[PDB]
This record gives structure tokens, sequence and C-alpha cells, in this order.
């Protein structure tokens, strides 16, 4: 049976010429128009997703699967599952469902997935990054490139080689382990926090040691790279007494969840020089307004959320979209870890 598909993505205009493989916007709409259409379904691509009158509302009452990204979502509410005759199917092409009322949506019998692990690579990567260009201090050179400078010792009195570093990664989830095992060659002294201890022999490949207790780990940290998920337990750890017991002049490392810090904490402690730079690409609110504190304090070394969007985790969150929109075709089960609803039912861990 022909299906209507409807995809909602950002316009990427003349971004999405320049890069044909771009494939997370309107313009080249996941690479999946010519095989949609030639298998006789209906694809409809909008970047018009907001209001009464908008796009996307004229299509929901007929359509069969809707899919978007965190980058622009397509809210799934309540309100518009009740006047969605025809939907089944709800796919994130990427990560991240928080634009899903999930309850309703299991209320109303629907299948609820997304692209799971397909950004741990880029992640870690990035986290990688993020410690040479703090502990190498590069964005002050930069700095000086742009305004005609040149003043080695402003640069220098707060550059360090990475080798004979103590790093710790709070959490060792997979993109925590993805970074420990690119640290290894660089002669580091590496630690790791979480709730599971790795096996002996990884922990051997490594060269990572476990601390079991957070507290112990993290005053003896050269740098702390966040990688656990934001809870009530996590939320604002990182305040001003937590801070406060970090070495002075610690560098932090957070593609996490920005709320995992106290924003002014980090801000105080980072004009005081107690944190010696901080870098991620995780903010609050995100996307971060325009007067974000965390794009002038000193030291930082900011972008915005964008490690998981890279072209290649494009292109995995492309081709998996694609893989599941076959299967939902020809009937047939996704990836067990795929599914945040099935069939109406939620998945435990989201309950």
């Amino acid at each position: 049976d022909s299906k209507k598909i409807v995809g909602v993505f950002y316009k990427a205009n003349e971004y999405a010429t320049k890069n044909p493989n771009f494939l997370g916007c309107v313009e080249n709409a996941l690479g999946i128009r010519d095989w949609l259409e030639s298998q006789g379904h209906q694809y409809i691509v909008t970047d018009d997703k907001e209001g009464p009158d908008c796009e996307l509302e004229k299509h929901i009452p007929d359509l069969h699967v809707l899919i978007s990204t965190p980058f622009h979502p397509a809210y799934v509410t309540a309100e518009r599952i009740k006047k969605a005759k025809n939907l089944k199917l709800l796919l994130t092409a990427g990560i991240g469902s928080d634009h899903i009322d999930l309850q309703a949506a299991a209320a109303a019998g629907l299948t609820v997935a997304e692209v799971t692990g397909s950004n741990v690579v880029s992640v870690a990567e990035d986290e990688l990054m993020r410690i040479l260009i703090l502990m190498r201090n590069f964005v002050p050179g930069y700095n000086q490139v742009v305004k005609g400078e040149w003043n080695v010792a402003g640069i220098a009195y707060r550059a360090y080689d990475l080798e004979g570093k103590t790093i710790g990664t709070v959490g060792a989830g997979r993109i925590g382990k993805l970074l420990l095992q690119r640290l290894k060659p660089f002669g580091c002294n590496l630690l790791y926090h979480d709730r599971l201890q790795m096996a002996p022999e990884l922990e051997k490949e490594t060269g990572a040691k476990f601390v079991e207790d957070l507290n112990e780990m993290l005053p003896k940290c050269d740098v702390i790279v966040i990688n656990m998920p934001l809870t009530e337990k996590t939320r604002g750890m990182f305040n001003k007494e937590l801070i406060g017991k970090l070495k002075k002049g610690v560098l932090i490392v957070n593609n996490a969840r920005g709320a995992i810090m106290e924003r002014q904490a980090v801000v105080d402690a980072v004009e005081s020089g107690h944190i010696g730079g901080y870098s991620g690409d995780v903010w609050d609110p995100q996307p971060a307004p325009k007067d974000h504190p965390w794009r002038y304090m000193p030291n930082q070394a900011m972008t915005p959320h964008t490690s998981g969007t890279t072209i290649d985790a494009q292109l995995r969150y492309a081709a998996g979209t694609k893989d599941m929109l076959e299967r939902y075709f020809k009937g047939e089960d996704f990836p067990t870890e795929n599914y945040i609803v099935k069939d109406g039912e939620l998945a435990p861990q989201y309950r």
C-alpha cells in the first residue's frame, strides 16, 4: 500500500547545494526521495512546522509516517496525535525524541524509533579535539592571528602538552570508552568513573584506571570530561562547592548536557581562574540565546551544538531511517535497540 511520508527538516539553503551529502535538510531530505517515489509512496518535505496554518498541519490529518531531527523537531503533541487519522510511525533521523509525547504516542498505538548509537564516534572525537584545544591553548593563538598580533608569551604561559596529564571521564559508556581508546597513545594518566567498571582487559588496553568514588577522582584531574546523562542527581552538580574542590586551572570538556553545570558557577570560576578553560557544544538553554554568558566568558572554547551532525553522522542517520522505512513497508521488526515505543508499548527505560 502507498504511504504518505512526511519529513520535517530545516532549510540549509545554499549549504545544501555546496554539499549534496548534507542530508539532514529540506533540500536533500535524507537522500530518500527517489527511492520512496519509485516505490509509489508520497514524500512531503517541509521546514514549516509551527502554527495552526503551517504546512505540516496540512498533512498531519492523513500522513502515515512523520520523520524529523532534534535540530528542527516536529513536536508531536497529544493534540496533534488526536488529529492524525493515519499516523502509525514516528522516526527520528538521529537520536533524541524529547519532542514527542511518548505516553500519548503509546496510548494511540504508535511506533516511535530512532537511530541508536549512530553519533557515538562523532562525539568521542569531538571531546578529544576539545581536550587538545584547551590543553595546548589553541584559541588565544587563533585570536591573535585574526587581530594582527604576535605575542608568544601570551599563549605559552597557559599552553601544555597533553602527554603526562591526568584526564578523567565522568561516565564510561559508549562515548567515554571510545574517548579512552583514542587517548591511549597520548601517554596520559587516564581515570574513569562509572556505575560499571570496564573489563580488566579494556582497562589494560586503554591504561584507564577505575575510580569508584567520584569525589576522589575529580581533584586529581588536569582535565575533566563530562560523559553522563542529565538526571536529578547530575543536574547542576558542578556548582560553586564542587568546582572549588577541583584543581586550580582545571580544564573541562562537556558535550553531554549543559545543565550538568551550574551556569553561573562556571562563569564565576572561569573569571577567577579556578577553571582554566571550558569547552563544549551543549548549552542551557539550547539553542543558546544571543546573550548566553558562556559565549563571552574568559577562556571559553564553545561551539553551537553540532558534534553529532557531521556529514558522516548524517549519512548514518539517513541510512538507518531508510532501513526502518523499508522494514515498516515490509512488516519487519526494527533493531530492538531502536524502539522507544513499539505498537503502543513504551520501552521500560522510558516509563
